[PDB]
Parts: C-alpha cells; structure tokens; sequence
C-alpha cells in the first residue's frame, strides 16, 4: 500500500530508499526499469533518444537527441545531463562514458572564450549542420544541465572509480566551480549569466547541493553548497505560497525572481513563453519536490507544495472537455496547450513521494504506471522525463558517496 507518511529522515541519510511501484502493488518493476533503459538506449529509432556521433565514418561519442519537428532536431545539455544520470543509477558505464565525451568535446565552451560568462560553460543547443557535422548554434547555457553534469560526474567517481579514460571526480569539480563561479547568483541558480534576479523553479534540486557538500573536500566549499541547499529550500517555500490560492492557483511557474515571485508576462528578448506559466520547465517542480522529500526527507512544505499542485490538476480534469489535465496552465486557466503527456504524468508519479493523499497517489501513479514507454516525434521530453521517472519510482535514484 501507499506510504501516506513520507519520513521527514530522508533516504540519504537512512540508507531506506523508497519502491513506490511496489508500494502501489505493481510486479516486474525491475524488468520495466531495465526495458525502459534499453528501449531509450537500443538503436531502435523507436522509443531511442541515444545516438552515435561519427566523423568521416570515425566514431566518436554519445548524445541523446533532442527531436523537435518544429524547430528542427537538436542537442541540449538538459538532455545529455540526464542520460548520464541514467546511466549512471543502472551502472551502465559505456552509455555514460559516450555521452560524458561527446559532453567534454562539443557542448563545453572553451575556458578562454572572450566572454567571461561563458567560459568553461556548456552550450545549451548543439545541432549538426547539413553535412552532418556538429556545431554550437546558442553557446548560452541552460544550468540544470551543468547541475545534471556535476550530479552524474560525482556518482560516477564513487561507483566506478577515476583510472579509466575520465577522471569523473575532478571533471565533478571543475563543474561544480564552473556552476559556483558562472551560473549563481547570491548562491541561487541562475536562468541566465545575463540577467540579475532571476530564477527558473525547475531548476532548484536541494538534495543535489547537499549531495555537492558531502563530495568536495574543503571546508569553505562544504559549507558552501549546504547554504546553495538551504537557499534553494527557502526559495522553492517562498514560490510554493506565492502560487497559493489565487491568483496562480497552487502550481508553479516557469520563471521566478529570488524571493519566490513569479515572473509576470515577458521580461526578455527570446523568452519562450510568459514567466507566470505553469508550462514545460515548470513540470518538473513537484518532481524535484518528490526527490528532495525521498532523498533528504519530507517536510510540511514537501507535502503541502504537492498535496495542492496535485489537488489543482484534478480538478482541472473534471472541469475539461476532454477529462485531461492540460500541459500549460497560467493563473489556473487552461492554455489549449494539449492534453498532459508521458513526461508530466512521470513528473507528477514522481511527485507522490511527498505525496499524503492515498486517493491521489493511486489516480497519479496508476496513469504513469499504464502508458507505454514515449515514441514518436516528441519523445524527447516525455521520453527522457519518462526514463528519469521509472528510476525514481523503482528505488533506483540514489545518492552514491565517494569516500576520502
Ligand atoms: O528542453 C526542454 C524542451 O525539450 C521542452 O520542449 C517542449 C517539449 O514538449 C513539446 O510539446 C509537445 C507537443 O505534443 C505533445 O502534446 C507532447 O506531449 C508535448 O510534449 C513542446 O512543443 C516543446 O517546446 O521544453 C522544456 C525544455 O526544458
């Protein structure tokens, strides 16, 4: 049966991580785990996200492509971040080692680029070019790749060890500085180098910084990032009850600044959508919610930011033409955006691990638990959330410490 009462000691610290398939009664949990790994991994041109890169009929690495119909196939830091956290948590060494290269070699920003804001940063959108080779079309970064990267490099280390071809821990390191020095501000995230009191909700992962504490070895850097987590804590709080009740009806948005508010309407050229949408990026908060609860332990704040953002979702169900929640709200109003698809349904599965209401946990669980692995052209986001998910629900996301 559901746990209603998600431990305020989290599994970090425990060692007791949560199975919430098992908890939901589901069977060959670790079958569909492994099935999901090799379907997004297999060259399939199914369900894969995972692609070699050659040169003049040399291999070379890894990406996982970012498939978009509308704009055009491209290779996001997002996506190559995550893969190598997959990876990772099923000791899938190859598949990380490929992807970790192809990161290095192409998406990295040189660290004597003439714009200091973006040295040693990762490009956010690679695509190839119409003669199949690979360039840098935004060398802008997109940080919660960087975060993604620091995360999966420092887990790498600690499971596998640093005498192979990568040194995980120090490529670890130098991320974490990289993230410290070009993509924080007053120890928050930032969306942008380029922009000042600004931050992106889906972005904020506490249990990662507290991760980021325990691995580096010197004081100041120690305490460092156990404040980046409080901060980010604090942060995610402060969104979560400006959200509440009217007027953002409890789900959370796209843009904030760094006392939590919402970011009303358009405030830069080339932003994609209005920084008060409950949209794309914003799916991913409970998610992040539902981790840091499992991982470092679920408090009110956990329950309540989930427990409200769920409760709004039904409800939006019932009051739609076609009994879905939508993928885009803003000040609770349904934005035609289309019926949720697998990667917000996994988002809101993973949700339930802050989760204390039974009623919700079997509706959210059982319509994630139900659909098919992504294919098709939008796979990219749903597929690779998807894969995200499947680990978080099977006990298979966990922190692995590096020893001095
Ligand atoms: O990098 C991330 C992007 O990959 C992400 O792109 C959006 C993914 O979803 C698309 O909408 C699909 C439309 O068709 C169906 O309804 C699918 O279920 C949807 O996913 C959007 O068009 C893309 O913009 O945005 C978030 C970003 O972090």
């Amino acid at each position: 049966a559901f746990n209603n009462n998600p431990s305020s000691v989290g599994a970090y610290s425990s060692g007791t991580y949560r199975n919430l398939a098992q908890e939901m009664g589901k069977t060959n949990i670790q079958q569909k785990v492994n099935s999901t790994f090799d379907n997004m991994f297999g060259y399939n041109n199914t369900q894969q996200l995972y692609y070699p890169y050659t040169e003049n009929g040399v291999y070379k690495a890894h990406y996982i492509k970012a498939i978009n119909p509308d704009e055009g196939d491209d290779i996001r830091t997002q996506g190559q971040s995550w893969g190598m956290t997959a990876a990772v948590m099923l000791n899938k060494q190859e598949e990380f080692d490929n992807l970790w290269r192809f990161a290095k070699a192409y998406q990295k920003n040189p660290d004597n680029h003439p714009d200091a804001k973006k040295q040693g940063v990762y490009a956010w959108k690679l695509k190839l070019n119409q003669n199949g080779f690979v360039y840098k079309v935004d060398e802008g970064p997109a940080p919660d790749g960087e975060e993604y990267f620091a995360f999966a490099l420092l887990n790498a280390s600690a499971r596998w060890g640093n005498s192979g071809e990568f040194n995980y821990y120090n490529d670890a390191i130098t991320m974490l500085n990289t993230i410290k020095n070009k993509l924080m501000e007053n120890q928050i995230i930032r969306f942008s180098p380029y922009i000042d009191n600004l931050t992106d909700p889906s972005y904020h992962i506490p249990a990662f910084y507290d991760y980021f504490a325990n691995n580096v070895t010197n004081q100041a850097d120690k305490n460092y990032w156990r404040q980046v987590a409080t901060k980010s804590r604090t942060l995610l709080k402060n969104h979560f009850t400006k959200v509440s009740g009217s007027p953002h009806w409890n789900l959370p948005t796209f843009l904030s600044r760094l006392d939590g508010s919402p970011v009303i309407g358009y405030i830069f050229n080339g932003q994609a959508n209005p920084g008060q949408w409950y949209e794309f990026d914003a799916w991913r908060v409970i998610m992040n919610v539902g981790l840091d609860a499992h991982l470092m332990g679920a408090q009110a704040w956990h329950k309540s930011a989930v427990n409200k953002a769920l409760g709004f979702l039904s409800y939006a169900k019932t009051n739609n033409s076609k009994n879905c929640y939508e993928q885009v709200y803003s000040y609770g109003g349904a934005q035609n955006r289309g019926c949720a698809g697998e990667g917000q349904k996994a988002a809101n599965a993973v949700a339930l691990l802050a989760s204390t209401n039974a009623g919700q946990a079997n509706e959210f669980f059982n319509e994630f638990w139900s659909l098919s692995q992504p294919t098709g052209d939008y796979r990219y986001y749903n597929g690779s959330l998807y894969m995200l998910a499947m680990l978080h629900v099977s006990g298979n996301f966990k922190f692995y410490n590096n020893t001095f």
